[PDB]
């Protein structure tokens, strides 16, 4: 009963005999996730095909999500099951990360369905005891957002994707003004088009503000079409930087650009949210501060009375020793990546 090969969308699939019946699930800027039948567990499993090898960088965040992924473990987490790969690292073409299936991510549900007051704080809770877990290794996730916010049936969550993840190092964030980045748009934190390169666990506070407010609303912050328009969306609601606040900007472009800026209050969230919870209104304010420094941390954001009913310090692992990486590997030719990741992957070969 051969054949393999089962395509999802116009590619091939190539994981069989093990898993069969694959299901596209969707997107990945990163790579193409489907769902399949795991036939040794003999239960359905997500894989998803990263196709890298011909982009550096690709290769890179390919890497740096494998490495992570295969070394963490918490329960708010995604693991990786399996890795599949050519057993030639002439063949090899593309990898194969095989994860627990999960029925959901936060932004299907957002948009199917009004959360109450009583979701919205047991997912946050969630979402910041894997934030504590992952930051405790010094690892930024860079890139949270609904989408990669895994959920199951029973609640469960997990977060997602770590391709643009990196570790901190506050020591080289400095960047200039209007300086871009991958990360989504609409989850990221002023100080990225104003001075930041977003290498600081404040840059992860942010975006989970974002969210916040986003399972709130069922709807963005802070849209923007548009790079720097997401810098004004976020302006309208915050209000004009303080003096000092800025300031803390010496940036020339920067600080003339806000300071251009027709004045500005800021918004009651209170008003822009009627009928929430204040204990979380008051958390997202301490979440969404236009200055970095001035951000809540993800362990004062657990301790926040709106979590009290989850807060359990002895139920919230952390890390057992940080991370770091390369010290050249930013600038090294990607076939020298396409080794580390079929080393990275050689334990899960059924041979060498
Ligand atoms: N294990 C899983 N179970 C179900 N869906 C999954 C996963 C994983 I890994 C990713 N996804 C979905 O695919 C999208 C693209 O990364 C993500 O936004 C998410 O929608
Ligand atoms: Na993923």
């Amino acid at each position: 009963v051969p054949g393999e090969v089962e395509m999802v969308k116009g590619q091939p699939f190539d994981v069989g005999p093990r898993y069969t019946q694959l299901q596209y699930i969707g997107e990945g800027a990163y790579g193409m996730v489907s769902s399949a039948y795991d036939h040794v567990r003999k239960t359905r499993v997500a894989i998803k095909k990263i196709s890298p090898f011909e982009h550096q960088t690709y290769c890179q965040r390919t890497l740096r999500e494998i490495q992570i992924l295969l070394r963490f473990r918490h329960e708010n987490v995604i693991g990786i099951r399996d890795i599949l790969r050519a057993s030639t690292l002439e063949a090899m073409r593309d990898v194969y990360i095989v994860q627990d299936l999960m029925e959901t991510d936060l932004y299907k549900l957002l948009k199917s369905q009004q959360l109450s007051n009583d979701h919205i704080c047991y997912f946050l809770y969630q979402i910041l005891r894997g934030l504590k877990y992952i930051h405790s290794a010094n690892v930024l996730h860079r890139d949270l957002k609904p989408s990669n916010l895994l959920i199951n049936t029973t609640c469960d969550l997990k977060i997602c994707d770590f391709g643009l993840a990196r570790i901190a190092d506050p020591e080289h964030d400095h960047t200039g003004f209007l300086t871009e980045y991958v990360a989504t748009r609409w989850y990221r934190a002023p100080e990225i088009m104003l001075n930041s390169k977003g290498y600081t666990k404040s840059i992860d506070i942010w975006s989970v503000g974002c969210i916040l407010a986003e399972m709130l609303s069922n709807r963005p912050i802070f849209p923007g079409k548009h790079y720097l328009d997401q810098l004004n969306h976020i302006l309208g609601i915050l209000g004009s930087p303080s003096q000092e606040d800025l300031n803390c900007i010496i940036n020339m472009k920067a600080r003339n650009y806000l300071q251009s800026l027709p004045s500005k209050t800021k918004v009651a969230w209170a008003k822009l949210f009627p009928k929430s919870d204040s204990k979380a209104l008051d958390l997202l304010d301490r979440m969404l501060t236009f200055n970095p420094n001035k951000r809540i941390t993800v362990e004062e954001a657990l301790a926040h009375p709106y979590l009290e009913q989850y807060y359990d310090p002895t139920d919230e692992p952390v890390a057992e020793e940080p991370f770091t990486f390369a010290m050249e590997l930013d600038d090294l030719p990607k076939e020298r990546l396409k080794e580390l990741i079929f080393q990275e992957t050689a334990r899960f070969q059924p041979g060498v």
